[PDB]
């Protein structure tokens, strides 16, 4: 398994534009197109970001060209913020995977603000870390997915993901 596996697993494969869990109009792999509520300004978006008019709807090959994108973006974004890299150099591989996660679904800002449990991670008190992130809005909106983000922090296996 890797973090592109993981993520597809997690956000899926649409290719036309949807709302996601949040109401915010998206398309592909978990790629957040704008906040807007206008479907017009979605389409907009769309169009700038694959470099055709798309009329709301995409190729496999072109989710996938943002998906690589993404996630390339998510890597080079912790490596450059001054709180995400220290806790990211000192975790072993798969936790690594779980904090792409993390910073691929709610941004780098998002991430950095969960203070404690960076900490906890950094520490490697892995019991104590799951349980901290539990407490947050992400895990209440989004359970499952929090759920196995979290085991997979808690015990650094893929275990969550080889189910689905």
């Amino acid at each position: 398994m890797n973090i592109f596996e993981m993520l597809r697993i997690d956000e899926g494969l649409r290719l036309k534009i949807y709302k996601d869990t949040e109401g915010y109009y998206t398309i592909g792999i978990g790629h957040l197109l704008t906040k807007s509520p206008s479907l017009n300004a979605a389409k907009s978006e769309l169009d700038k970001a694959i470099g055709r008019n798309c009329n709301g709807v995409i190729t496999k090959d072109e989710a996938e060209k943002l998906f690589n994108q993404d996630v390339d973006a998510a890597v080079r974004g912790i490596l450059r913020n001054a709180k995400l890299k220290p806790v990211y150099d000192s975790l072993d591989a798969v936790r690594r995977c779980a904090l792409i996660n993390m910073v691929f679904q709610m941004g780098e800002t998002g991430v950095a603000g969960f203070t404690n449990s960076l900490r906890m991670l950094q520490q490697k008190r892995w019991d104590e870390a799951a349980v901290n992130l539990a407490e947050s809005r992400w895990y209440n909106q989004t359970p499952n997915r929090a759920k196995r983000v979290i085991t997979t922090f808690r015990t650094g296996t893929w275990d969550a993901y080889k189910n689905l």
